[PDB]
């Protein structure tokens, strides 16, 4: 059955971009939950889906996004964050500012779609293996991302940032490059351009 | 396996109000188009689900909904079809009084709302378990109607009536009135209030 | 100009259902952005339209909707609070216990669809003057309750409540029943029912 | 006030791919609707707005989209289509050849997503002004294609195609690159890159 990851820092050590509260709440309760959920709608799809039950296994599918995405979303994120990320590798570096320009114009354009997020959602960098191409998207509540692979998620649901930043998301967005793990995103980069 | 079922009737007995030419190519071609790319997502579904690959899983949802809700729709709408109907059974008609006023109130108001799609969909009669009452929906595309028990529905995809009406889907909408099958709309409301 | 409205009510009323620090926030930061962004929307809108530039109009239409939405719904939402607000009127509990069988189960159903809004939203309870009928929906973000009139709306947005029941959302929703406003409901019911 | 274009040939000019039934109906019937409503639409909007009717406006919304829509994208389509379109200014195939790699692969891509799109829609090769390269996306329904400028347009409503290709959709897409009109896709192109 799916689990909840361990996270990969202690729950005060993004402090004070993202506080003791946020990470523990965040882990314990909001991704506890869709890891919950989620193994009770995947054994009922795959009940639905072996029986062609086709009413049902569509009527799943909401749910399905939802928790499954939510798991997906929130595992990607933790290995994402870190008190000390480093910078991005030599290759990583190259790619963004052939494809942005500079780090900077990248970290304002991504900023700026992901704080403009009408609603729960996320912000992504990812890197389009079709096109050989970093792209920025975003994406709805839970909904994955889909298209290219992820490297970078900014969560911007309220929860991700409220107690702490409470109406003044764009700060947390803003702020949270400061604990961006560029060893990990600069390793799903490498993985990515396989 | 889903297989594309026998209609209840030859492909001219719906002649005037729907062409022979319209209902072959409707069932042999669309309806037959979405049987076979189920099946086919259909297994897809399922080895993504039975090897956990949870991003693969939810990708395949449109799909699903897509073909899946293309084979629920139009396996109802065959059965919803007759040259010689009938009428609504008595406690369908006592419903229908008690929910819309008349028969003729409804389907004035479902033949608006059908006729009102933006785009490919289709318009329903459904009954409501939890409120135990009749009501009228649209669904967009394929999305197959949920909530509510399905009745009778009206496809109007251009496919539905485009070489017989062309752009005149108002003639179509009220036409079909003619060739309901409430022999088959009134065992259906029966089988919902069980 | 639209502009934010007075809260019928001190900002620490509504304790301890809805502390002081959500009050202040969700009036004079969230409600008034929605304020301030609506008024330059409006007017963007507003010259669009008259010039008939048609491309600019419609790239216009999420901002209204969500802007003008969010001023809309918080608008009706203070209203609809209150630290002692009564019980419904007879004719309301009336029709309550007509559409919904008991106060009870219009609680429980409305309480049940709202806490499973997927992300951000609203629930309403309204009156549906075509049908002549409570019913009860949700609405995505902000996106205004339509097709009946409003008469009670419930805030799931995670800035509703996040400062005080932190994830345990059912909580919330269960317990601002306790500050429903039947007045104020009660005065929309006769108003829309005229 | 909005007024349906002339085309820039005769009904029966781009023949055998598309006829010249399908153009007279396309033009004096589907795209004549689209502009009646449209104007329609956009009187009440405009009164909508004058009065400050936030919620009348936001409902009128999707009409707006859905016509408005309707009229832009149709009138680009009458544009995109010749007997004799010519070929690619050298500064469009070099392009072409930039982020496509030949336009054999930007007519297949486009080709297959113009295809696979689900429901009524449309296919694009649009130019992105922030990134300065070519993209291709599909649009539902009548939603004009937004955030790029629009190059060349596919109409895969059934109407575009149905009396004479019938459920062959396919053949359809595949065809019409014969009467793509080149000239007014560079000049269009042109016109994206000052
Ligand atoms: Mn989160
Ligand atoms: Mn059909
Ligand atoms: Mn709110
Ligand atoms: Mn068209």
């Amino acid at each position: 059955k799916h689990t909840l990851p361990d996270l990969p820092f202690d729950y005060a050590d993004l402090e004070p971009v993202i506080s003791h509260e946020i990470m523990q709440l965040h882990h314990q309760k909001h991704h506890a939950t869709y890891v919950n959920n989620l193994n009770q709608i995947e054994e009922k799809l795959h009940e639905a889906v072996s029986k062609g039950n086709l009413k049902e296994a569509i009527a799943l599918q909401p749910a399905l996004k939802f928790n499954g995405g939510g798991h997906i979303n929130h595992s990607i994120f933790w290995t994402n964050l870190a008190k000390d990320g480093g910078e991005p590798s030599k290759e990583l570096m190259d790619t963004i500012k052939r494809d942005f320009g500079s780090l900077d114009n990248l970290q304002k354009r991504l900023s700026d779609i992901t704080i403009a997020v009408q609603g729960s959602g996320w912000g992504w960098l990812g890197y389009c293996k079709k096109d050989k191409i970093l792209k920025i998207a975003t994406c709805a509540n839970q909904d994955p991302l889909e298209g290219m692979v992820p490297l970078f998620g900014i969560d911007v649901w309220e929860h991700a940032y409220y107690l702490q930043y409470k109406n003044v998301r764009p700060d947390y967005v803003h702020a949270i490059w400061k604990i961006a793990n560029w060893k990990n995103i600069s390793e799903r980069f490498a993985n990515a351009r396989q």
